[PDB]
């Protein structure tokens, strides 16, 4: 047989398409224990969203930090400004000025991702460098390791390690999925990883980037059984014992804190009619 | 612009496949059912007959699957295989149920892709991919000819009993055994009863409410096979076998391998009447035995 | 409708992939295994050193089912690669290989070895990075995979979807329990490291007694950090903090490149090297030892 006229299977395209804008990144402390010298305490990755150098990683990769680096795949390296993080997402968005441009990932707004799709992990595991691994979508609106907590993931069997966190999951054509985020964790669980869907970082990112912070409507209170004092729900009197069955005019069929998260804070909602104006709710 | 173009998938066997992989949950009772154990199971038939792992619903007072679509049923146990780790459940559906897409054409190769379907940690239906890594292996132990597929598709807790289909959906096996011996974490290693095999185990069941074995009291080694015991009262030892003394061939088959021939007498149904030459002394004795069937 | 298959390079290169058991006397004891790759049809075989270290008795294996015993032909720590070799009156299965082919991050693999001795075994996965170092002798150049590999892999073959040869798998990253990091040796190199093994017994290497690196982009070269005492360089008058600009009439662009070059180098060959001391250019003359045993 000749193979030399031959294509090998890959995912070569992917990955020239996508790697470039993934980043490397290093949360930098200053050893307070010893003499101040500045060690690496936590290592992560990272995406180029856009050509102004906004980019995202996620929030636990940069807690603490005292200072943060990003390194790309061509060698430059930059001191990183911390725009804006969320806790709720594990979502932190960094900002770099270089002069020049620089590679964003390719994002398919209309792009559906399916249980089944192969995707492409790319981040930092161990510092090793970057580090290309391969799986498929295996399920989604996951939720994650944590119970409830309001989180749609996406989940994976593509080989995910410490130092992938915030890096970049993709398909074959190199769109973006999502974010690699969390694995799951006697026995060793084998090939099972979150990430936060593309759509989703999307989402947030764009609030960071514009409030500094992720601002949600917020109600104060499907049947009630607390009401915040003095909150939006308090006033326009809402009665503890009291039964909802419709907000903004939309069935109250968690669905309804998450349409009223996004809810901007000054905007007035009838329900049941009890008249509120939403406001925002402050995480801290 | 890749919005015109497709993306690598395997949707396409998730769909077929998928929605006849149940989740299986064990109940003990303590008055209240109390989840002892959870696991996966593979619609066969529009019948309502379900295959899982026999260690997954072991001293189950109630057992309860749960369908993709969102029905919930409580099953009756069949039957069960202790050998293959196999066991059959029954659920009184309406309206029919979804069915695991099978091919008897189909012989599995070693490098075909394979989706392995169940639910890891309770954590819901989760789809893992990888390849056949080897057929007919022993698996963990090396007693027992247990002829497992080898996949490198990723594998939990809760994935036994459940499917591992190829890129068509198609069956290719059963998902029962994870290497976890050193240390070392090994990885990438698991064992799947190949499809073939478990319907022939399923059919025997639901005929039967077990499966039936040729017996022919013998414990040997591996040309010919050495006689190290002979059971007592046995088939074997009935028609006069001694210890010590080579078997040559069973039944016009030459024994060339052990492990192959004890899959033989299995086969053979009980009461069958079958030559068998051994070597003793340096001679040749071709004896006429009558297989029983295998001792509980 | 045929099902998604890597099988055509399973069958083409699966079968020049063998068992190699070694074994000491605690009798005959199997003290370690791996695999080994069957190069061409003279029956020389690539396994890892480590497999077939202090070996009393080395049994090669075939998945046709014919067992030979081995001869070890030779072996080279620094890379971690050995040869064996095997007579077979029959003829014997090759691994695939195509010097043309440059791999490519992104490519499927497959990984054909004997874990845990098993039997056998074929897992796949992609190339996750190449050039990666482990270690810093910097003589192993890792190809990176997450094909599962585990204790039995050693000397077996990473080939890809056509089962052209890319590379032998070597080493399991070790340092939680990290998940699909495994590390192969590009078969370029295991081909030269062969052919030479084959021809002197041993990998005979040019050495000049220099630790160095490269600077970042001042003229460019190899900084000179250690001198080994009474080596080549030390005799010659090169000191640590200078730059070599220029070894053997070739320009000092990269220390890898370089190291590759002294190697080649034949040992008592005068050599002309130039320096940077002081702003000022040196040409020293270093006559080339042999590279010292392990």
């Amino acid at each position: 047989f000749d193979s030399t006229d031959e294509t090998p299977a890959s995912y070569n395209l992917a990955v020239r398409r996508a790697a470039p804008a993934v980043v490397n990144v290093y949360n930098r402390g200053l050893n307070t224990n010893s003499h101040n010298q500045l060690e690496i305490r936590t290592l992560g990755s990272g995406v180029i969203m856009d050509q102004r150098g906004y980019i995202i990683t996620n929030k636990h990769v940069i807690n603490d930090a005292d200072q943060i680096i990003v390194a790309l795949q061509d060698g430059r390296v930059f001191e990183a400004l911390l725009v804006g993080s969320d806790s709720l997402t594990d979502l932190a968005v960094l900002k770099i000025n270089a002069t020049g441009g620089l590679p964003t990932i390719p994002i398919n707004a209309r792009r559906v991702p399916h249980i089944g799709d192969v995707v492409l992990a790319i981040g930092n595991p161990y510092n090793l460098g970057q580090t290309i691994t391969q799986g498929i979508i295996s399920a989604t609106g996951r939720i994650g390791l944590n119970p409830t907590g309001r989180q749609n993931f996406l989940q994976t069997d593509a080989s995910i390690n410490p130092g992938n966190s915030g890096g970049a999951l993709v398909n074959s054509l190199g769109e973006l999925m999502g974010i690699n985020t969390l694995s799951f964790d006697g026995e060793t669980p084998e090939g099972i990883g979150f990430a936060i869907p593309f759509q989703l970082a999307t989402k947030i990112m764009d609030k960071l980037i514009r409030d500094g912070r992720v601002i949600r409507g917020y109600i104060g209170i499907i049947v009630v059984n607390e009401v915040s004092p003095d909150g939006p729900a308090a006033n326009a009197g809402i009665q503890v014992n009291d039964l909802i069955i419709s907000v903004d005019n939309k069935p109250a069929i968690l669905e309804t804190m998450a349409q009223v998260a996004e809810i901007r804070p000054g905007s007035v909602i009838p329900v049941v009619t009890l008249q509120v104006t939403i406001q925002e709710y402050p995480a801290t």
